[PDB]
């Protein structure tokens, strides 16, 4: 039944109009300054970077999406086996369903079988921490796929408009998280799910010992939109309310600035509407350590293994083109390449007290 | 015959194209900062607030609209009985017509019969104070519905383009108002009617002892548009002039900033184009104490009692969603939640001498 | 054949698409702050103002347009006789044609016959001052209509794209103008013709003793557009060049700011795209002493005497509405009423060194 | 093969939709302030200016485009013979092809035969300097057309998306360039090719002794677009990546500011999307010494000799009109005429540390 929500999610995300629906990443307001004389050759560009204790080929990850049933597991298999081939890390979808029903454990375990070397990242929802999940459930999720880290997702926006949502985010869940990090063998990433991390949220999380964030800003997959659709589907009256919140949240680019600025030493994934290597480059240049993608990976994986390899090839090339044309020989150079910030993103930062000068210093 | 204007008003407002016609609230320029970790549960959100001496369930009021005849009174009945059920305060329409003709007194009295506990707010027009209304007419309007307060409306824009308008706002009417507040048992609210309160007007009113304002800014019901339509209807030449003034006035959001800034200790209703709980939340967060609605309430009440209950349910839910997602446990927290101010609203405030730093201080 | 240009001008201006073609007044960037409590009555609004030695009913003038032939003179008759009735001043079109051919003298003389009391303003082009016009031609034009002042028009943009244009503006023409003002019985106004006065131009003119300006900015009648059309009409290749300059010039609102700021004690007419009393009010509020109109007056006059009276009635009413709603009892109050300056106009002023604070001081 | 790319380039540029495709020059953000009193006559406007050791009639050049085959040479012949007639300098296309195959030497040599007096500018690509071109190849290209200077083009963006591109820009190529300037009889100009020169690139080039730049910014011919088309044409997968980079680069206007600001004493050609004399005037006023055009010259030359003479006539007239209407008697006056900078260009400059005050000083 929760496994039904799992298929509905994938089905709506893949085939319905929810990518950037009434939302914006603000990435249009970010411009990488072209360098007519790059000072490097294309083939000497090096895209390698660290991902905790491992090394990855490209500063891009597939962020968690699905699992919990068979056709969901065979998607996870396609994603993971291609991810392995390209040396890029992969998060799995929420593992709640695999703690609840043991038949679902396979659709997540397949990932480590077929991707033995890349970082794999586990996934559990924050609301579970208030509803009695603790150290052992976390250890289960982790060692079920031999995870290199665990992602705890923030989705209060989604839970609110969900027909069946559990919108409970009592502060005590953070005390519990902080305790679970005491004795977890792997690091915790806190990620949003299409609505973005603000500087108040980041600072709070940091004050409880969280050092790794994933922006998941608005302008990508619109989870409010997805739940609106589920609501329309069962004539649930919340549908119309959801419509009014379609553009709620921190746009991805704003979130990257906000997190980097408020917690300078963070490890930061810039995600939420990354659709090209150009988007990925902007996010990294803007302040992220790596870029994250979900929806476009799903869409390719559904079409098949080679479709997804073609996709990763395209992303990688686009990224390298952006690096080439900014004179960035490696990921570190990209992180400090010249940018222009315009428009609504500029106004956002100004109002939010982000000093553009001290910001430029912090991102390098 | 003035009872004809009363039906025409309702008929045009309800069924013709006048909501936000060529006008804007500037509320698009206000963004509530999403909090991925709210720190509260949805069901522990408390929406209660004070409304003078009484307590109300939700920081929302129905602002005055109509009365003066029978089908107008049965609308007032539907509005008031639903308002009672939800614990939200209700203003009645201008009571001039009930001071003039005694047959109209019923269409206002019904309100207190069917809504014994919520705050009810009386209504008289400012131009009447120049045309010989005084303490007794005020007391009449008040005790005719056992009002908890009286709203005196400013409508010079409307009076100008009205075919039959009385555009007289001599300063002496304020001396009279100030004298009437001497010996009125209830407080006075001064409200606009679709064209907004500026800081010059607020400061003037304050200097005469008025402490409670209702912004009624542009971007909602367009009263200049309504009178243009009445003018077109009787081939009155003023119709075309009215067309040129369709976007005249202070946008709601600007007005809320202006009044809060210029009179910090005011009790402020933020109204004019509030159409969702999101709009209500923005207005409160921006600086209002409560949000006010008229037109969408009318439209639902015309459709029937349950239609209106469905409407209030939707508004309330939307509001609580906004509170949830900003980590606002109660109305006070919402009043000091994080916002972003962009675009034309920002330019408006900057030009008008509204220091954004001292503004942030004042709203908290 | 210069009398042919005269008819072509009127015919194109009246019946072809040239009003605000690709141009803008920037008046949308000027907002008059609505006053919910005006503090005055509509009927006590006084619209009288000085126009040199005379007094006029309304702070509006009809700026010069035509004359030089019979159907042109009967337009001038309609304009002047209605202008007399309303107590508003009128400029005539360029009188070159009446100095050249004596048969054309009637189409200008009719104006003083039918309008004995209002200020009448003569008209000669600046390029004539380089081509041997002097004190006597000026005196001729003046006493031919018993002018209360003479307007000398700047039209280099127009002359450039004119098929037959004389684009000669040698500095020496100013020495000559300065000398002609020595012994002229009436004041000189220098006006543009759809392309606006900059602060460099105003300062220069001032340094030669000119104290009265008429902005005639872009966003109204587009003279480059008119000459483009004349060019298209005789397959003259300049047509396409003219197309590229369609938005050349200082927008009216920018010009008003520029002239007022650079020459604070100037008498300033704000003209170029004034189409409503609202436009007129904005121009005056912005810094003009009076507002000027040409094209919409032509269009009405062509339709007939009563059509034009209806037009002036509409303009006057609109103006008084703007005054009413800003609490402006008279023209002086309007000149210092509260405004907001946004958008492109704001950027224009900032770049041009117009300090917004010292500007606010100067306009009062 | 390489001579095929040469024809394809011309064919796509001339007949396909690639001029300003998804790109912008930002020239809309530059406004020349109109002067109602120019202070000059149109016929006394002098458009002469220096181009290294020679004098040219107009501050405009034809920047390099083509050559390498016969129908390409007869285009070069039309361009050069008209350029001679008008006294405007002409760059040739890349001469790589004429170093490689001797049959191609004629299509470049024709230029000096038919244009004996104007400056002719040679052309070689930067990537050739890493691939073993040196002093002798440069001297070949130079004396093959008796060049007055040599342009070395930067095209890394193009090389990246080219199906057959050589994206190699190792720093060592600059050491080589700097050495080649040791013993070249003529000056070197470094030009981009549709993607613009940034201040980092300019400063770097300057630090290696380069003093002459050609902005070739985005908003004109879109070379990424051209290669996308070549890619689509051979089902090369890069096509879709190129689509994501269609608006990559420094807009022309931004580039002119950037180069002028970062290297004040530079000789600067402002090119990339110059389509009218108005565009040319803006570029010069903005900070360029001369304006450069390519695509519109190609398009006319393809139509024939007289078509191209008509084109240069139109450009020249437009330029003089702009000069007239800003009171610019000569090129120097235009270089210091009054401008307004708005919009996205303003934001670009502000973020990039271009102080608008010190900028105004530098451009005069
Ligand atoms: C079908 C599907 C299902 C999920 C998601 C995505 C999709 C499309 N995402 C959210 C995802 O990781 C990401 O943060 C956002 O979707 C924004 O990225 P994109 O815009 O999709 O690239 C997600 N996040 C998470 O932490 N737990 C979950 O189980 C899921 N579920
Ligand atoms: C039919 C109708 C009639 C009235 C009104 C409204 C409507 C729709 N409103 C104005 C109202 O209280 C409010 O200030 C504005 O309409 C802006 O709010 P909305 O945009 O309608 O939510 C109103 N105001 C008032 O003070 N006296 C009046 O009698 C009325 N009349
Ligand atoms: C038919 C016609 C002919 C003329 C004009 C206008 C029209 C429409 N105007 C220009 C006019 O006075 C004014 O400055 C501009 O037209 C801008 O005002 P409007 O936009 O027309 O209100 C004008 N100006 C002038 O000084 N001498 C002239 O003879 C004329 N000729
Ligand atoms: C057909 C064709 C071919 C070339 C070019 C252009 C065209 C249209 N241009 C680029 C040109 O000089 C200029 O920098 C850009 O095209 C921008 O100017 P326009 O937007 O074309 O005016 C060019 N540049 C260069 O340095 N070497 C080359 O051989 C060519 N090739
Ligand atoms: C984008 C996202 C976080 C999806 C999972 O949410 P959910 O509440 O359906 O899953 P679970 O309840 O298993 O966390
Ligand atoms: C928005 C508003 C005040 C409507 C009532 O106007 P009116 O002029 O019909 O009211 P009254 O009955 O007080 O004249
Ligand atoms: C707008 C304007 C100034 C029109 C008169 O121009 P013109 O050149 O036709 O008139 P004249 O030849 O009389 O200067
Ligand atoms: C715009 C431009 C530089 C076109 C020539 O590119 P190319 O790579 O064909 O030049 P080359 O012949 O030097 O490789
Ligand atoms: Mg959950
Ligand atoms: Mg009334
Ligand atoms: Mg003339
Ligand atoms: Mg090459």
């Amino acid at each position: 039944d929760i496994v039904n929500r799992k298929v509905e999610h994938v089905e709506i995300a893949a085939f319905e109009n929810v990518d950037g629906l009434s939302s914006s990443t603000f990435l249009n307001d970010v411009i990488l300054v072209h360098q007519g004389f790059p000072g490097i050759s294309f083939s000497e560009i090096n895209t390698k970077t660290k991902f905790f204790r491992k090394e990855i080929s490209v500063p891009v990850m597939v962020t968690g999406m699905t699992g919990g049933r068979n056709e969901l597991g065979r998607i996870n298999k396609i994603i993971a086996e291609v991810a392995e081939k390209f040396g890029i890390p992969m998060g799995v979808g929420s593992q709640r369903v695999a703690i609840e029903k043991a038949e679902a454990r396979e659709s997540f375990a397949i990932v480590r079988k077929v991707a033995p070397t890349i970082p794999i990242i586990a996934n559990l929802g924050m609301p579970q921490l208030v509803k009695g999940y603790g150290l052992k459930e976390f250890q289960d999720a982790i060692q079920m796929i031999e995870a290199d880290a665990i992602a705890v997702h923030l989705n209060p926006a989604q839970e609110v408009f969900q027909p069946e949502g559990e919108p409970e985010y009592q502060i005590y869940a953070l005390e519990k998280l902080r305790d679970i990090s005491k004795e977890l063998s792997v690091p915790i990433i806190v990620k949003e799910s299409g609505n973005g991390i603000s500087m108040e949220t980041a600072k709070l999380l940091y004050s409880y010992g969280i050092k790794n964030f994933d922006t998941s800003g608005q302008g990508g997959t619109n989870w409010i939109a997805i739940e609106m659709i589920r609501d329309i589907r069962r004539g649930n009256w919340k549908a119309e309310s959801a419509k009014n919140f379609l553009d709620w949240g921190v746009p991805t680019a704003a979130s990257i600035m906000e997190v980097r600025y408020s917690v300078p030493d963070s490890f930061l994934v810039g995600s939420g509407g990354i659709r090209s290597g150009l988007d990925a480059a902007k996010a990294i240049a803007l302040g992220a350590d790596i870029a994250g993608m979900a929806l476009p990976v799903l869409k390719s994986a559904i079409e098949g293994k080679e479709s997804l390899e073609q996709f990763f090839r395209k992303i990688i090339f686009e990224l390298k083109a952006a690096m080439m044309l900014t004179g960035s020989k490696d990921v570190d150079a990209l992180k400090k390449t010249s940018i222009v910030i315009l428009g609504k993103l500029k106004e956002w930062a100004e109002y939010r007290g982000i000093n553009l000068s001290i910001y430029e210093k912090v991102r390098k």
